[PDB]
């Protein structure tokens, strides 16, 4: 019930680093991926790290929908909700323009670019998060 | 003085992995936050994780900048100033609109949006950066 | 003795998994690596890997003469950088009211999905993240 300089193994218990610690190789840490349908024909692809880290990807395109309205599909899921409200800039593919949306803590998404019409407009760009 | 492969341990001395770590709960790093009246109307919310990873939430309404100029507020602290200067996008709320700023190793902000007048425009958008971003 | 203490400066080989939590109050040092890019059209990208999975990407230079779906006629991303599924970076221009993204692809090509940019360079800045993995 020793842990060595070499070998493989397995260590159960919490353990407190209280200097500093190197990875030489690969840190693997718990990864999780969601994809939400958010409404308005957008779609997010997240893929959370550490159960902390979110780093958001758009898809789609959005139409008929307006500042200050949530998207009109699927919540984000609990696991991926925010402490606080998270503002995630995004880019419209082959235009000068841009939006960004808000991840609120209930998992609603707040749209925040300017006014879109019936016309869809491809949306796309990452956006990182801490949910913590 | 020794680790186990069961229970709470305190472990103490620059400890070095030289293969790979697996890490199946959760692994917590230093967190520091700070809110920075940056100048101009905007304001930023600053998560630093592990003396490294910045992630940097717009708040507030900028007004009377012009591109270029230092933002006339608060620098930030030593503590999340990068190496080398930091640009970071934002997006002004409700509009097709956007502006960076860069955060200097000096702790000033620049402003690199358009120039703005003197009525406020709200800016939010999460940006993030290495304060150790070489090798 | 090959045992890890809970004091000293040591060097520990082997897969550790840690089935648990773990807490660093120091620093944590993983694998970081660079690399700067100039990915054409005027476009520098300076990135920063760590871990070899996540990847703080910083734009520099101005563009010039690319069109919205071509894709950039300079360096490729090198292999080490390159993300498994293409990588939208959303990026500003200095001193504008303007935007534009680029995809990194899985090659390490990198198509421009800003508008169309003509003779006169616009400066490009900011910085995007993505996971390799």
């Amino acid at each position: 019930n020793v842990v060595h300089k070499t070998g493989d193994e397995t260590i159960a218990g919490k353990k407190t680093f209280t200097g500093n610690v190197e990875v030489n190789g690969s840190l693997t840490l718990p990864v999780q991926t969601l994809t939400v349908e958010a409404g308005n024909g957008l779609q997010l692809q997240l893929t959370k790290k550490n159960n902390d880290l979110v780093i958001v990807r758009f898809f789609g395109s959005v139409s008929n929908i307006q500042k200050g309205w949530n998207m009109s599909g699927t919540w984000v899921d609990r696991p991926f909700r925010p402490a606080a409200v998270q503002s995630l800039v995004g880019h419209f593919a082959g235009r000068d323009t841009s939006f960004h949306i808000d991840i609120n803590p209930n998992g609603s998404i707040t749209w925040w670019g300017a006014n879109i019409d019936k016309t869809p407009i491809a949306t796309r760009g990452n956006g990182s998060y801490f949910i913590k």
